Parts: C-alpha cells; structure tokens; sequence
C-alpha cells in the first residue's frame, strides 16, 4: 500500500527572486542574477562574479538579535520554509506532528560562521570564538531550526552530495511519504556559500568561471563555458501523501512520481565522461514513475557550465530520451546554490509545467558541435509540459534525478 | 516484499582499537582511549584530553602521496570500509554494483582542512589555497570515497544529523535494503575533529568537559558528569537483505531489526528535558522490530556524560523499558564521536551480543540520585543480549534509535 505524494506549495530566496512570482519572472523576461561579487573584497581572486541574493528580506520574520544564533544559511532556509507553509495553507495545529518531517540539505553548512570563528580563534584566542559557533555552522543545523519553527517531530535530518544534496533530500522525503512513514514533510536544500573561503576552494579547485563579463560567466551548454558561477539561496517544499492533502482541501501543485539515485565510483572531482551514472538515474527515475522516455517534456539540466559537466549531461539525457526533448538550465540565471540547487531546481521545474513554458539556458549563444541534446537558449519554450525531470550530478559523483508530473 | 537485513562485517578505527578484536579487548578489560591531547597546542585551551587514534594503521592501505587527496575523516572511513569488507569475505568485483551502495555519516566533516585553508588564504592569499581543499573537506567526499574504492554504483549519500548521522545512515541503508531498493551496503560514519576549531567551538558553546584527571572526564550517568571528551574514528558495516547473504554463503552476524527517528523541536543545543522526543524514537524501533520492552536485553546508550543529557536519557530508558534492562555507555571509553558515534556503537551493541556481555560505563562510581536506569559501571554484566538497542541524541535535536537482534 503505497502513498501518491504531491507538492501543495513551496517557497524561496534566490539571486533571482524571493517569491515564486518574482522568481518566475525573471526566468520569463531573461532578467539573471548573477554580477560583481559584492560580499567580500575579491580583488586578489581569478573569479570576480556570484548570484548573490542583494534584497533578502530579513524584516519579514527575523530581528537584528536572530544573527546570534543564525547563519544566513539557516536564515534562508527558514523564510523558504516560512513562505512554502504559507503557501501551502498549512495549518501546522491541525497536524499530527508526529508525522510531520522536515529535510533541509546542504554542502556546506555555515560556513562563513565558520571561516569568521576560525580567525577570530587564530587572532584573539580560543576564548573568543562564539558560543553559538557550531550551533550557526555545523550542516544538519538548519533542518533542526526549521523543525523547531514549526514544531515538526517526525523525521529530521539533513542529506548531503554536494550538487545533489536537495534533490537527494526531496528524493528522501518523497520515499518517506510514498511508503507511509510520514504524511506531511518540508524538504529542500539551503546555501550561503559565497565566502572568501568557498569561492577560494573552488577557485583552487578550478571549478568556477574566471570570465570577467557577468553576463558570459554561467553559459552552460555554450562551446566558450569555463566553470561555473557560484550562488547562495535556499527552496523549500511542502510534500504531503495525496491523501493528507486532500482530506484537508489542499491545493495541489504538482505530483513527484519518481527518483533515481546513482554513483559515478569514478573521480572525485571529474563526472564520468559516458555519463553512464546519469544514464542509469534518469532510466530509475522513469521506472518508478512509470512512465516510457517519450512522456518526458522537459529536462532541468543540471548544467552547471563546465566543459565535462555538459557533454556528458548531454550525453545521458540523448543516450535516453533522445535529441527532441528540450533542455534547459538556469544555472544560468541563479547560479550553482549547491546543496541549494535541486530544491530551487525543482520549483522550476513545477512552474514550467504549471507555465507550459520552458525557461531558456541564458547567456548561452553557441553550442558545443558536439552537444546533441536539445538545449533551449536564446528564448524560451511555450510548450505543454506533463512530465518533466530534473537532474544533478555532484561532485563525488553523486547522481539524482526527480520526475515530477503535471498536476491535473 | 520486504527483506531482512543483516549484517555480514565492520571495521572500525578508534581511540580503543583499530579492530574489533583489540576494540572488545579495550572494553572487557576497561582500558579507556582518553588522554591528553596531543594533536594541537591546548596551552591557551580549558580543556586539554580527548580520546585521539594515535596509532592510525595508515600504511596498511595507504601511501604518503594519498593524504594530499584524503583529509583524516576520508582515510578513517576508508580503512573502516575495507577492514568491514574483509571481515564479511564480501568479493565486491561479483556483486551487481548497481545494487550495491554507500553511506558514511559525517556531523562535520574534513574540519581540519577547512580550518588549515582558512588560515593559507588570509594568510597567503587565494593563490596558495590548496586545489584538493574542497575535494578533502565537503562532508559528502567520504561517501564517494568509500564508493569509488569498492565500485559501488548504486545509493551513494551522506547524512548529517550531529551525533545521530551514522544511526541516521544505518536506519536509512537498513531501510533501503529491507525495502528492496539495494542488497548490499556499506554504512557507517566517520570524524576527524580533535582540532584547535571545533574544540575551541564545544568549549565556548561549554559542552566539552574540564576535568583534568582523564580517566574522570568522561563519566556518563556520574553525578558529577560536566560534559564530554571528543572522540575521533570511523565504525563502518556491511548489511545485506537475508537473501543476498544466504545466497553467497556469509557469515551473519547479527540483523537490524528497527529504526526510530524523531525530533525533539525543542532547543537547539538542549535536549528535551522530559525525553518525549527519545521515548518516541525508542517506540518506533521497538514497534518496527515487532518486540517487546521486556525483550530489550541491553541499551547502550548515547550517554555523553553532561548533566543534561543522562537525566533526560535515562528518564526516557525507563518510561518505556522500566528500571530492570542494563545500560551502558561506551563514550566512557570511546569518548564522544559525533556523527562516527551510532556506527561504532552499532559494533559495541554487535559485539556484546556475541560475547553474552554488557560493557561497563567506565569512570562512573555515583549515578545522580534522580537517575533510575540500571546503568552498569564497575564491572561490566554477564548474560544473554537476544536483542539490543542503541541510542542516540544529537545537537539540533535530532533523535535516532536502532533495535538489533542477535544472530540467531
């Protein structure tokens, strides 16, 4: 006896919008979020651009004295997971909260509380790093204060794989539904990444885009990407078994009908170059949906703008849906958000089929020769959407892919 | 049709013994692996000891070159992982790697490397960042790790809920496997954080214990407990359906019968101080397991030693198991884990089992009047463990509970 598990309202703080209103359109007029990095002197740094979330409205439900005990990367997850219960029109106190879960992924936690602490302990001494330290910083924290927001005492956890670590997360909670260990889960995924210390890494690391231009740094897909462009931001859903949301009138939103979750066991850093990890996800994904690779109208790549991430991401989704499906990654307007990236990846992909509308690939203008897939860029795609998927592939190569169906 | 899981092997690396042989012998003669720290310089620190792996067996599978791409928390994970590969005679090269997978908690991570970066790049600038910063220190690198040694190609995930993760990671490989979604898995967790950073963080954050005598610092249920002594080290398991074990021929060594997950949503440092959240999670365990509370033979508990945690722990113990089942905790000897705490505790609960004994809470000479519990201290306890439960409590209030059954 298995649950159907539906989204019945979600919410979100990004480089491009801190509602799915102005979230969507921004992907609809083209308008992206990334420019000059702003948070911190980056004149000694190769990478001078991020999508930084520039207007995040801390007033609505937080106070001067809440950054005592929050990092931003809790902040964020917190008013994502605020305005998905509002949207939602989840009345917490009619719930059994006993079956009520909260999942909130990340990559790396509070880590600018982190890098501010290790440096206050290394110039003033152990006894002025802040108590509330590891409290702000460590990665399971943000799952834990959104469950205290909202007195959830079901499941609570948070997932980490890196890129992957919200779809994983949504992927997680879904099962949890589906096999009726919980009724009503807020999942997604949390990032504020955008440090001297994260941008330094990853620099290092060679992962991001040194393109001076804003406009030319996040192209996924484009014959000129060289890296991607990091963002910070958090998206959180409601899930809910068909069954809860009904019985309460519930608005429902879309239906998550499948997950696949894959390992490269390849190269740490470097995805495998067949996408043959990817392919096997995508093919679990449409399994446990039910659901042949012609039924698929739209892929939410998980482009991220790197030379292999592309051709092998092209790769796996032509290896199995073919060279008509239209592809699209807006990476391109949000930037990569990380641990962040599926949950915010996944309210796109709703709103494009509640939109029959495929956001395009922005500042993308050429394509790799020997890129096949359909990448959509240039202008967006009116099109009937009544299933759609949405990939990522981390680094440590780690694989997930949701389906999600249109709902009627 | 659900399967049973059982486990076939495990390794370990830990303050007490590198296998489980030298890891029981350490328990049943009550030589505990806390002493004074020599790791960093605590000379401006208020707590000086902790349990550290001092005689890590890095050249059984390593080589110098290795630790510019593995941080501690990835080698100790990885050396746990193959030791527990051993142990079960599990040949991973004839297994369905699509249906083999990976999950090694972290509650932080390669925190060392993270702290030594942040110190390179304000000192030296982004230039002299290390490359493999990111690849060494992101919690989800040790997951992809284990997997690419062993080629496994399915489930690849690392769960963080502080000092619950790897109860977390097991529950969760548990339920995939009984759920038929993979038939082997190598679960577990790992820690590698006795670093001036996050010892300064517990100290500030007044967690950690001050007691100068170390063979007194960590004394779970002691009234005079005041806080507890980090750990370092990885527990690392193979679990299979019943299946896929009898069909190779293994040798069972004990099966995971149930897993309870709950959230307090109270506090996020302090437990709940009634234990409602962990009476819970205890009865989701023993309600999945199908038993008994009389059935309980053991109860080797979170026990970190601070006032807070025993009262409410131990409250919880008896309101759904009475004052007769013996508990103990091995943080005594093992000290404090953190997200390595459940897998390792899995071993102790595994072994005592198979040795018809109770490990004693070492340190411990006066339980607090207010605790009822039957906590074993002195000596440890004689007698069959049919079935044994494992708790564990994190910070964020993330509770996990695992029921196991004695092979049989």
């Amino acid at each position: 006896k298995l649950n159907r598990v539906v989204v019945t309202g979600y919410g979100v703080t990004s480089p491009i919008g801190n509602t799915p209103a102005e979230f969507w359109n921004s992907l609809a007029t083209g308008k992206i979020g990334i420019g000059g990095i702003t948070k911190f002197d980056h004149s000694d740094f190769d990478v001078h651009n991020a999508a930084e979330i520039q207007d995040f409205p801390f007033d609505k439900y937080f106070v001067k004295k809440d950054t005592n005990r929050f990092d931003n990367y809790s902040l964020y997850a917190l008013y994502a997971a605020q305005e998905a219960v509002n949207h939602a029109n989840l009345d917490v106190a009619a719930l059994n909260r006993d079956r009520f879960g909260v999942i909130v992924a990340s990559g790396i936690g509070g880590i600018k509380e982190i890098e501010d602490q290790v440096l206050r302990l290394h110039e003033k001494g152990p006894k002025r790093v802040k108590p509330m330290t590891l409290p702000k910083a460590l990665p399971n924290m943000a799952s834990g204060n959104v469950a205290m927001r909202f007195g959830a005492n079901g499941v609570c956890k948070s997932i980490n794989t890196a890129c992957s670590s919200s779809n994983d997360a949504i992927g997680d909670a879904f099962r949890s539904i589906k096999f009726g260990f919980q009724d009503v889960m807020l999942v997604g995924g949390t990032e504020a990444s955008i440090t001297p210390f994260a941008i330094a890494g990853f620099q290092a690391l060679t992962a991001l885009s040194t393109t001076e231009d804003p406009t030319r740094a996040s192209i996924p897909f484009d014959k000129d990407r060289n890296g991607f462009v990091m963002g910070e931001g958090s998206g959180m859903l409601v899930l809910e078994s068909l069954e809860h949301a009904e019985k309460r009138g519930a608005t429902i939103l879309a239906e998550v009908v499948g997950y696949g979750n894959t390992c490269d066991a390849y190269h740490m850093t470097s995805p495998h170059p067949e996408g043959q990890g990817a392919i096997k996800a995508i093919k679990l994904a449409l399994e446990e949906a039910e659901i042949s690779p012609e039924q698929v109208a739209y892929v939410n790549a998980h482009g991220t703008s790197t030379p292999a991430n592309e051709k092998g991401e092209s790769g796996a989704i032509v290896a199995v849906l073919g060279k008509a499906v239209p592809v699209s990654s807006t990476k391109s307007f949000t930037g990569h958000l990380l641990g962040a990236a599926g949950a915010v990846e996944a309210i796109v992909t709703i709103e494009a089929m509640r939109h029959n509308f495929v956001p395009m690939t922005a500042g993308t203008s050429e394509v790799s020769d020997y890129i096949e897939a359909n990448v959509v860029y240039g202008q967006g795609l009116a099109k009937e959407i009544p299933y759609a998927i949405s990939n990522t592939f981390g680094f440590g190569g780690h694989n997930a892919v949701l389906a999600f169906k249109r709902w009627a």
